[PDB]
RNA sequence: GGGGAGCCCUAGCACAGGUGCUGCAUGGCCGUCGUCAGCUCGUGCCGUGAGGUGUUGGGUUAAGUCCCGCAACGAGCGCAACCC
């Protein structure tokens, strides 16, 4: 458990892509490949799945921000069983912000699907329904885990925040909690809460994401297993 | 026996008429870039602002048509389909 999970198959990175301040967290930087401080790191988690539990017992929408395919294919997943409103493909300027517009984009989505097993399977052209078909396919491509996000969220858990600082941005303007996670690369105080730690080996998204959905599933009092995970990771 | 209206004539009078000028006074019809693929709106973000963003990258199509990108996502008059 903890910090003896890491020294089998995670730990420190960076080809010196890096960030000073997230050196002072840093042990050393040998092999060319920053070495990560997983200690301290553990106090980091620590206090963050404090938050974790907390707000996730009292009820409120933690932000699944996963793109980089790896990561995200695992965390869609896991998006799926962690209940959260979750982000899954790349992500577009206009959720965090632009929220009302974003409930009109799924209401055109979801009466698309309300109206797709209607008698519009008899009638209507066939440019008209063949291209909604196209559309409504990628509508749903996108706004799948986003498709349930419906009233003031309150922090976010993404992954690497530097891209996912195109989501740290957004929702940093929007003084909300964003936890986050990465390597020596992104910044510490581009956010709220940090998990200091490699983000580019699957099995680590695997390990420390399942921890913290099995964290907000223990919140509401249980923990069951994950379905996706080691798989596809090696193979 | 006149007187009444309409209708025709003759000098008068208001009046008309112009294929006479000027499209540097114009409407309208259009010739015309040219079926060129463009023109623009909503919110968010951006810049002190003008303004930008969208549409700035790559294919692809008849085409701003569609698709991967992208601080954005649509919607609009055209494009298309809708009349033959």
């Amino acid at each position: 458990v903890k910090e003896l999970l890491e020294a089998g198959v995670h730990f420190g990175h960076e080809r010196k892509r890096w960030n000073p301040k997230f050196a002072r967290y840093i042990y050393a930087e040998r092999n060319g490949i920053h070495i990560i401080d997983l200690q301290k790191t553990m106090e980091e988690l620590e206090r963050t799945f404090r938050f974790i539990e907390d707000l996730a017992m009292r009820g409120g929408t933690i932000l699944f921000v996963g793109t980089k395919k790896q990561a995200q294919d695992i965390v869609r997943m896991e998006a799926e069983r962690a209940g959260m409103p979750y982000v899954n493909q790349r992500w577009l300027g206009g959720m965090l912000t632009n929220f009302k517009t974003i409930s009109q984009r799924v209401h055109r989505l979801e009466e698309l699907e309300a109206l797709f097993a209607s008698p519009e399977i008899e009638e209507r052209p066939k440019k008209e329904q063949v291209r909604l078909k196209h559309e409504l396919e990628r509508l749903q491509k996108y706004l799948s885990g986003f498709r349930l996000l419906k009233r003031l969220p309150d922090a976010i858990f993404v992954v690497d925040p530097t891209k996912e600082a195109i989501a740290v941005r957004e929702a940093r303007k929007l003084f909300i909690p964003v936890i986050a996670l990465a390597d020596t690369d992104s910044d510490p105080d581009l956010v709220d809460y940090i998990i200091p730690g490699n983000d580019d080996a699957i099995r680590s998204i695997q390990l420390i994401l399942s921890r913290a959905v099995d964290l907000i599933i223990q919140a509401r009092g249980g923990v069951v297993e994950p379905s996706p995970s080691y798989a596809l990771v090696q193979e």
